């Protein structure tokens, strides 16, 4: 006469997200001083998210036009957006937009990208179904990258050498061997400016060592896209690696994310870019990439990527955007350049130039998981145990007891 | 030879008076597409919310939006609510909702990574179903009886027949209502019949819901199968779109209902979705869903939105009462009872492959070889020209 168990019971709880639990920690703590800087996005000054300007314009634009309807976008999206954001990342005068060998797929964000990259070069790269093929990632990388890429099959993610602790800054002769000891066609995701979650980017010099590496093992480049235009607000010379590949003569992909430089997280705006060595195999790929589709969204949708299309088509709102996004290139600039000579002029032990050679939002501070705790427990700056913070959580209002703090927890703990 | 092979080079390309019956899609009596008059107005009140920004939202998607999709399926008072047995998971569209369920299933279901649970499909069904169940892992996909092409409606012998054949914890995808392609629903009384073998054979009901409130006008009426296996005792997911009902097809606003016998499954499912959304889209869009919650959160709304949604199946049961009536005026050979028995968008019209070339040939009426064809591509002055090339392709070829 038992109720019989549930087809779910055997279902594990999955296990606890540290970010989580951090953010929900940070937002009941009492103190006044406390600090969130385990945030994952853009914060004003005054610790607001920001909806750049150009987007509110688009938006209100969009409303006032009746004649828009809400049909299906074709599989692969919306032309203009993916021509749009091709040319971004490769330049107006690429030689392969030139000689149309790029193509472009319309994804959910930089997460639906790179998962439909992955998903293609399972099936199609290296062989017919290879899941054997080592997929390179940098020791660290973005959080949910081995993730992704494990999902699509691959059963050899491997990690190169990129985050030198002792030199706060890149191993680059780590990362040199580790390409040079890769199986040829090995896959490399490469994160192209402002590294997540380190800040550490290889230099241009450098790039051209790494590609030389690539080129003459025949390991293929997978750039990781999300944050181009936060190193200077000038977004040509933001993508100098990737556009330096392809003029090497790389065939690669490039996953793009409109999340952050658009501040349009929540409409999951994304494009895969495709440089191939001739024109026809573009149509190819592009017929493979729609089965893909097809059966992860079906389509994509259509708010987020009119935004992008609208304002990269058009010369005003373009200039207008890239004002926005220079405005928050400066905070992080700003913000880097204050805290480092607050802890300099606190005589803090240590090196502190990474915090100004560092690119982007966040950044590897060189904290250990004691001084982690530390932060969170005794002073309510809440970061990740890694020692990660977001530039975005100071403010010129907290910026001294920052700096404070991070004094005292070298000084006083390990 | 003269340069590095292409890394694509052995990339196959991929398999392949005027009317056209083949949209997919609601269209007015001026073949136009249709914004919903509701949705227009939530639009525009979105538009003037300056409050609300575009920081991303949790990975399961907006909770409101949440809610007010499984409750749109299961009934305000279901019983599985209010007993807090009930999981819903923002996706994108139905196809994401179904795609979704399917990773959890060859995940977690009948076992750790059991990709050989069964899994059945109608004959025939939506075909991009097969794909989407495939990828998911699944290697054993097979077909039940369920469009009768003599009849012209529900092989219900056979589909029960293939019920009872079915392993144990097979898994079957089930369309709501308003079947895509064929237009044939179950009665309530063959659903029970199927429910029966369903309960006993411990067959697991994944319901796709795409066309709610296309089948009567009536979003309750249309859900009732689904509320039945809850009341019956069936744990069981359902994949809601609203693609069609709202019209939003490319703002992507789908959910997966998740019903359980209690509340810590629950829980516990949720936790797994989490980890495959977070590598599949990382977190859902904002705008359909917001849309969305907004109209099923206002009565006002709610109601205003319930009368277009009946504008719309109101005008295909127009079109279906008056092509019947027309090609019975012509005196047009076999039975055609189906035109008006079937529901909601579509219509398996029971013409052969060879009269569709006529069709599409000599009279350029465009349908898919089975013979579908989308109501909502009959209009008040195509009628009499579709009606008459019907009867000269059954009366000719």
């Amino acid at each position: 006469g038992m109720a019989p168990p549930s087809v779910f019971a055997e279902v594990p709880q999955a296990q606890p997200v540290l970010v989580f639990k951090l953010i929900a920690d940070f937002r009941e703590d009492p103190d006044p001083r406390k600090v969130n800087l385990g945030v994952g996005a853009y914060r004003t000054d005054d610790c607001q998210p920001w909806v750049l300007p150009v987007v509110r314009k688009v938006e209100q634009r969009i409303a006032n036009n009746s004649s828009l309807n809400h049909e299906y976008l074709p599989i692969l999206g919306l032309a203009e957006f993916r021509t749009c954001a091709s040319r971004l990342a490769l330049g107006d005068d690429s030689p392969a937009l030139q000689e149309k060998r790029v193509g472009g797929v319309q994804s959910l964000g930089g997460t639906g990208a790179l998962r439909i990259g992955a998903e293609f070069l399972a099936r199609w790269y290296n062989g017919t179904n290879n899941k054997d093929t080592p997929v390179y990632v940098s020791s660290p990388t973005w959080e949910n990258l081995n993730g992704v890429f494990t999902t699509a099959g691959f059963k050899d993610i491997r990690s190169y050498r990129y985050w030198d602790t002792e030199k706060r800054g890149l191993d680059l002769q780590g990362f040199l061997s580790d390409l040079e000891n890769a199986p040829e066609f090995s896959i490399f995701v490469l994160l192209a400016c402002a590294h997540n979650p380190t800040g550490t980017d290889p230099t241009p010099e450098q790039w051209k060592q790494i590609a030389s590496v690539m080129k003459r093992r025949f390991l293929f480049p997978f750039f990781d896209s999300a944050y181009q235009g936060f190193a200077s607000g000038n977004l040509e010379k933001d993508a100098w690696a990737i556009r330096y590949f392809v003029s090497e003569g790389f065939e690669l992909f490039c996953a793009q994310s409109f999340s952050k430089n658009f501040g349009l997280y929540n409409e999951r705006v994304g494009n895969l870019t495709v440089v191939a060595k001739e024109p026809d195999s573009i149509l190819r790929v592009l017929s493979q990439m729609q089965k893909i589709v097809r059966v992860t969204w079906s389509n994509p949708p259509a708010q987020g990527a009119r935004i992008v299309a609208r304002t990269l088509s058009d010369p005003e709102l373009f200039h207008e955007w890239t004002g926005n996004v220079k405005t928050m290139a400066d905070r992080i600039l700003s913000m880097r350049s204050e805290l480092r000579a607050r802890l300099e002029a606190l005589k803090t032990p240590g090196t502190w130039n990474h915090i100004t050679d560092q690119i982007g939002m966040f950044s590897f501070t060189g904290l250990n998981p004691k001084q982690v705790e530390y932060l969170i427990n005794q002073k309510h700056i809440y970061l990740l145990p890694s020692g990660r913070i977001n530039m975005c959580g100071l403010t010129t209002k907290n910026l001294d007891y920052v700096a404070t703090s991070i004094h005292e927890a070298v000084t006083k703990i390990q």
